[PDB]
């Protein structure tokens, strides 16, 4: 009769769990309970092109009725204690694409319940999890990745759960507040679907992000220095022919820079073995600087017998070899576009 | 009667916990319970850019009063065992951008629980934690940080529970004993607010504090080590330009110097890929051993058909590299204080 | 009566459950117990050659009979929550070579109990395991390995329980689904045998995968590097005699480039110490480059006595030098292919 | 009556736990319990400069009297299953300072309780601990760390528990036989001390070690690469001045050496960033060697003007450099011992 | 009357637990009861000379006689499921130099209880442990190592538990089968010994393994890119002494090329800082080096003035270098065989 009366709220709630069996679902044996799913995205811990996943921390809460919860006279809505949830009968969702996820629990269990008269169950957990995301990097560092996470009931089939998005496409919210120092997202989607499995079909949903790398750093970092020490080779060419010493050292010695940078940008590039937009622009560099070489080898051959000749191919060489940069660079970044 | 009867403590602790729901919140149904909290911080343990997160060590307390635990007989504050608060009503308070957190329990739980004769109840917890802290690494390495920590509860609104600071400004203790080697913490703030969601206003406590990063290693190991390679390159200018093999090796082995600087010091440096204060310093002086090299390769292409235009060219390239060097300098300072 | 009557499946449940012994095997002091199954394989995380070991998700499925559990009256499977297969005698099915192995408990423990009524109990895990991979990497990195799941039971010897791949050859599921960047799965089988012991025999289930590893990224990262810092060091033979300093300083710097190569790819190549096939080509190749820096050794010492023996030994090395490495790349392919 | 007759032993042990309280302190509301606490140490594991903390592995026993336990006629120790602990009151010890501990539990949770006939506990635990200590790095390697134990009571204060070293200076054990591969132990002491807070005085132990570094093995890879280089640096002086290319090359390569060792000893150093005394040796030398090319650039600068004059700074650094760099060796070390 | 009779063996066994006292060992107050226990390696995981730990796979089984579990009228062993043991008194083994074991827990915990008319009691583990073997690594990588493992009881003295090795010699199994990529056993002894300590004498096994390292990885990859570069830095001695740049180029790229041998061997080497016979010979390499270099230096200064006597160092150095290192060579591998 009094709400505030909180022995009459003990009595009330001790006989909604007096008989209460955990082992059957609402409605058993009847229409299937339709629960409701909505995620508030706390943020994106990391990418891992490495381990291919990603870390989320997330809210996740789920909405049900159950009747056998219903209870009268209290015209309000009853937050209990998070140690009550083992008392009753929760879903059993799961994550289908992750690797490790778990629920936070300081200072206490990061979990929360709410009934309401009508016998609705309002059921949250903070959750972070790493999920696997499988990623195509044929085009690193230009690569744009989508990464999902799937939702399944790992025991019931669509005759007994369904799912769906609680609120259309703004039960997911969060996704505009995420920072990703290395990806920006371009587009979430939520989809609902039922997949067909040899036991029946299974109720699913998804969440996937469509995440576009950033290749500010790689410019500067990566394709800048590999540029500059080509450049750096060509010099080479207007360095008169006589000088063998000053020619075949600075050949040589560029070959010894560009391994160094192709050598130490592995331990920062990642550890994936497999060909990468990257690796092909670091090898094309070292090729010209390897025919830059070669180029004086020739000339250095034949500056004795033929010195006109030999000044020819170190004259067309201050073109060809710019040029063939050029129209290798206008190719690379065409492909890669 | 007697306070020293350990039979009669028995009975009134037993009286208290007879009948005792924990499903249900202090004056539940009435007026919020109000929870006050102060923080002893123990240590701050790391401070990790590359993870964009902090590592905390804390004594947290939270004080609340629950008239149903009021015993009269006894003027005395009743210490109980730590396992005596799973069978008592706690708040659910959790760190809102904590990433891992745990209680400590050697050689017991770290947790004290302690009881007044009005009914209020002192929590204690021992607690380290590892919140995000989101860092903006433009001004790296002479950047200033601000990393917080948000307090908040779980499952219950404003309407149900109250949040503020024991003792005001004073709640946050042990700030001027913290001991960061890479920074120093220069001060600390306490907030408290009510943020309105969804499904209404939820308590929210705010301790925030201000790290300025140390800049005396970075110019010891960093920067002074560019700027004498930089140095070093202005020397080809006072070589005589007829020794094609010493300033060719010169200008060559300086770049490649600067490329095992540069490639050496990213592992060092923070694993975060963007652009960096320290990355602008490092790329601009490879530029000038870069132009340095260049420098030469004009002088030795007309040194034989214009001594005096070649000279005249190195002379002048011995004040406009160490002017504009100064000058880049002078810039790059002023723009990162 | 009424299946869809929750309170009758209560009655029924609690039945079975009444003076159940879950420290019993079925059939207790009679026939075995034969337990079927079946594997849907989710993913294979990763493969580690410095670990030797090989991570699965997977959901793992048993199936047998236990007579105590058959109930009448309703014609339904009877799922259950998860919670119940505590309150149920399982078979102690463990995995021989696993290392670390976890059972996924987001947001409830992966798992899922489903009974018949003739007594027949269905039941899944989800299972994330570390297994041992016992890898011979002689021929690394073009070498095929064969990865196993042996599964066995812990305490029960075949006069107890007896295993059986559930649906024979198509038990297990998913392997065509397996996407590993650095393998390609050639092939699985599935064995099923009984190991004789001390104790006596023992039910055994084998689950193997042959990888082949893709060498197309060490052709173009490891391989080619090496191979034309080989070809850069025969220039100078082609590069004239009285140059001391060049063919020198080529000679030396290519030496030098090799070990850079050397060094710094072993941070990239697995930490196992012991010989591998690659490392016979590094090897190979330092001594080429060795030989190389010898050869004007020789020249530069008899250059002065003997012009024309000195320039004869200078003519051959252009040729022998091609020809051996040559020689050695079609001996080193075949022994490895 | 018999000490042997397991059941009449069953029947006393049971007594004693008849209306036993965990939830109370010995002796409640009266004189504090006095609690004796001893170590053995079993090993430390390793000490970490850079997460500034050592993991000590060790045998804690707590030694007190609860009269609640005391037994008559059976005039032996009876030495309990570790289960039993959870049955009785046992002190909140905790370490102040640890950052990450356990108990192990293999085979079974390493705990042992042994009650005595007069009421007394002996409650022993295997735990393996790692403190945090702080050190001070500005003489490393050359440095000396102190790192101590803090022991406390986590919510009794000195009016209800009390703390003692039982057995005087001999409480800890086993220092004498820790082998610590990189450290060397000079002597430890025992504190006892009541510490004021706010909430009253509390009971402290401290348990501390002194440890002095090993710098045999800096001096080998450290000190001894880098000093030879600097003597290599100055076989210029004895070069030939016309020889440009020699001295050049001489002097830029050493510059080139010593940035490799400066860069590859950062992996192997501490990544703690901030000054210290191997940093300054290792920069010092880097000037030299600097210098050292400077010395040259002047000479080649002024030799076909002055050639007396030239050659006069020419023969001068074959003795400044020299002295001035064992001018710096025997401030450093004096400064540094 | 029946042993396959379910209902009747859920009676005697119930009787069997019926006022059992788990705290309380088999023949309390009387003779100690002797526990027999046999180890079925499965694997050696690792050997980590950086933790200086190892870590061991095994099937840990005890075996002792319980006079309270004997039953009569079932002529059979009782295998019962792993959960009662939890209900049964257990020895309290520990692994002394243990740092890190856990029991597997897939698909259940890995144990095995199996009951014996006689009141016998057969208790199996599967246990993965990380256990500490200090290392004496002077004669690294030609170290032999001795790695034990100690097994004592945690609270029972001889008094109350004797351990012995269950078969004798033979107690100790799959040690012919482990296989260690970089060590290779030669022997294993079992130890069976009482300890006496404060408070009496304790039960102790000890199982040893004695590790000898294959040394032939570090031949190819330590000991002969070392070698080559010191036989390359004589053919300077075989170069005409007027070519300046030639001889200081190679003399100065070879001591280079050892700096970077050894800074980046260190990474790959064991992270523990003291001396070890491994750097012994790569130091000594670099003196060589170093000394060649010193060479030159003293011909380069005297060739002008005394040619014949220039000459006549640079024609003995020819022989003293190869013939010291040769020396070096066969006192050094003497001192380590
Ligand atoms: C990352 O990559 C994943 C995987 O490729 C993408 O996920 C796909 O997203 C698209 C939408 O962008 C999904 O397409 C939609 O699927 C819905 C569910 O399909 C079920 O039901 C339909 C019948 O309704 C069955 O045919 C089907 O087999 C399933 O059982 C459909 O209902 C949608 O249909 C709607 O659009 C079509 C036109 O496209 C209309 O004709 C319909 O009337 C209706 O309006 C639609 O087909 C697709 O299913 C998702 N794939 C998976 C495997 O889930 C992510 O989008 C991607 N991330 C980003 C950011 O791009
Ligand atoms: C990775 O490496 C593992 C280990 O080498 C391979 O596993 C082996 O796989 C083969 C099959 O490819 C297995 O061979 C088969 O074993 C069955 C079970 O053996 C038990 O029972 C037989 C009697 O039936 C006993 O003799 C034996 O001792 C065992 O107790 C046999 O039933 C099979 O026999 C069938 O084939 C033979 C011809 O080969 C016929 O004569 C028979 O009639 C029958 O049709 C067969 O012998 C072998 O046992 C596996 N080894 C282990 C240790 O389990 C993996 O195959 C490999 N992975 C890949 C991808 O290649
Ligand atoms: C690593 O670093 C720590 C911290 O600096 C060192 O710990 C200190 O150790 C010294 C001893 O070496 C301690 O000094 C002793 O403290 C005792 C306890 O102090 C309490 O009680 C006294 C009154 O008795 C109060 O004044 C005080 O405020 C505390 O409440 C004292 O009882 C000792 O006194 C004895 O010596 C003095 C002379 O020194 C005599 O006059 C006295 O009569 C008596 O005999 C003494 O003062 C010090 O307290 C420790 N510091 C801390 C913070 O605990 C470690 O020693 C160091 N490790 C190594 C290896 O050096
Ligand atoms: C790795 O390193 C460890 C530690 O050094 C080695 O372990 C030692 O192994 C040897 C055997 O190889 C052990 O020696 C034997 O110890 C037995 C137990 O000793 C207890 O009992 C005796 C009395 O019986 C007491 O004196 C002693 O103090 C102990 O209380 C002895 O019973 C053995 O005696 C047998 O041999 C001797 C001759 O050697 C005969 O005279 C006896 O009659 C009898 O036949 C023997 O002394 C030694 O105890 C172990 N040390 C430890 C600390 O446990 C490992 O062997 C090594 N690993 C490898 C592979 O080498
Ligand atoms: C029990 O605890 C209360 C609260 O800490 C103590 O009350 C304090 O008493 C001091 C004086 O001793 C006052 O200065 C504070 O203002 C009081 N605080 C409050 C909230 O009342 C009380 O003294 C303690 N009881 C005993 C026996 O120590
Ligand atoms: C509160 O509810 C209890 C239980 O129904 C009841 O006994 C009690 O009388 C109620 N309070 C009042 C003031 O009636
Ligand atoms: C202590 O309290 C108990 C319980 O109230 C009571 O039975 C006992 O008599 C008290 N002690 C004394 C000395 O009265
Ligand atoms: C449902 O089953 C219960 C238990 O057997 C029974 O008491 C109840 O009457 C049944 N429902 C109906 C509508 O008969
Ligand atoms: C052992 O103690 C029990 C319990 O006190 C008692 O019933 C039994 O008689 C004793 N044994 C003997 C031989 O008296
Ligand atoms: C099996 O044992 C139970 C318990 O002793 C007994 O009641 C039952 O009659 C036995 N079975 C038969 C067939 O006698
Ligand atoms: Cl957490
Ligand atoms: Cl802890
Ligand atoms: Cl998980
Ligand atoms: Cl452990
Ligand atoms: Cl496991």
């Amino acid at each position: 009769n009094d709400p505030g009366n909180m022995s009459f709220v003990k009595e009330t709630v001790d006989k909604l769990l007096k008989g209460y069996d955990i082992r059957l679902r609402p409605d058993f044996g009847g229409p299937p309970v339709c629960v409701g799913m909505n995620i508030d995205i706390a943020s994106i811990d990391m990418v891992s092109e490495v381990n291919m996943d990603y870390t989320l921390t997330m809210y996740f809460q789920q909405y049900w009725r159950d009747k056998r919860l219903a209870y009268s006279g209290i015209p309000l809505n009853l937050t209990l204690d998070n140690r009550v949830a083992d008392q009753l009968w929760v879903p059993d969702t799961y994550f289908l694409n992750d690797k490790k996820s778990f629920v936070h629990g300081v200072t206490v269990k990061n979990r929360m319940i709410r009934l309401h008269p009508d016998g609705t169950v309002l059921y949250g957990l903070r959750i972070t999890t790493t999920a696997a995301c499988m990623m195509d990097l044929r085009r690193y560092p230009l690569d744009e990745q989508n990464c999902t996470l799937e939702i399944e009931s790992y025991g019931y089939t669509t005759d007994d759960i369904e799912f769906y998005w609680r609120g259309g496409d703004k039960a997911v919210t969060g996704v505009e507040r995420i920072e990703l120092p290395q990806f920006s997202i371009v587009e979430h989607r939520l989809v609902s679907r039922n997949v067909v499995f040899a036991t029946g079909a299974y109720p699913r949903l998804s969440l996937s992000f469509r995440l576009k790398r950033n290749i500010g750093y790689f410019i500067l970092q990566t394709y800048m220095p590999s540029i500059l020490i080509t450049i750096l080779s060509w010099v080479s060419f207007w360095i008169n022919y006589d000088a063998s010493a000053a020619r075949v050292a600075l050949g040589i010695t560029t070959v010894l820079t560009m391994t160094t940078i192709n050598t130490h940008l592995r331990e920062t590039l990642p550890k994936i073995p497999y060909v990468k937009a990257i690796d092909m622009y670091l090898m094309g560099c070292f090729v010209f600087v390897f025919l830059a070489l070669l180029e004086y080898a020739f000339v250095n051959y034949i500056f004795f017998s033929q010195p006109a000749r030999a000044a020819a191919i170190d004259r067309w060489s201050r073109i060809v070899f710019p040029f063939t940069f050029s129209l290798f660079n206008l190719v690379y970044w065409l492909y890669y576009v």
